[PDB]
């Protein structure tokens, strides 16, 4: 679709089998998810922005639903204030921003 | 233009006369550059991102060109780890995400 950002372009995804609300991020490189228990392998990482950096677990091909569109790729988990999709994801639904 | 995905979506700007680069984010609800001397008033003001909050120097109705677009509103400077036009802004040149 087309999303106008008036508002914050928050949409419903599908991960880990669970239904969840999150930014469409074009400052985000990577994706990063609010604490959930997934299940597999991961990896420590350190993330920062605005404010400093926050400690997240990195898992690596993780299956996401993006408003009906499926992506894989990596995700970190942790204790983010929202859940935010960033361009790893956002490249694999064919998001662009247009002016 | 339309603007895919696979590399930081960073783009020339004009503000105070002077050239930066800086990130369109659709994640950022507002406008934050980095430490610069700006004609005009200000007011302290506080912002929070992923790593906690930061102290800014708020500007309102400043004239920034993005890509050549004009806008003018609010433009936040402070301890950002890179300059970043937010949604305040990518209104009003026409953005919207698209897939
Ligand atoms: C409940 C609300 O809590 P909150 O208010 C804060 O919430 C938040 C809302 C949105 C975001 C998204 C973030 N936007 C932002 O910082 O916007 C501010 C300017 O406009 C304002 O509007 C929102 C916040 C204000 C950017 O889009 C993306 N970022 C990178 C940019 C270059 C900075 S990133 O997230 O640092 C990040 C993500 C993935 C990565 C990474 C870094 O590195 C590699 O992978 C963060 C926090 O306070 C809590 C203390």
């Amino acid at each position: 679709p087309q999303i106008t950002l008036w508002k914050r372009p928050l949409v419903t995804i599908k991960i880990g089998g669970q239904l969840k609300e999150a930014l469409l991020d074009t400052g985000a490189d990577d994706t990063v998810l609010e604490e959930m228990n997934l299940p597999g392998r991961w990896k420590p990482k350190m993330i920062g922005g605005i404010g400093g950096f926050i400690k997240v677990r990195q898992y690596d091909q993780i299956l996401i639903e993006i408003c009906g569109h499926k992506a894989i790729g990596t995700v970190l988990v942790g204790p983010t204030p929202v859940n935010i999709i960033g361009r790893n994801l956002l490249t694999q639904i064919g998001c662009t921003l247009n002016f």
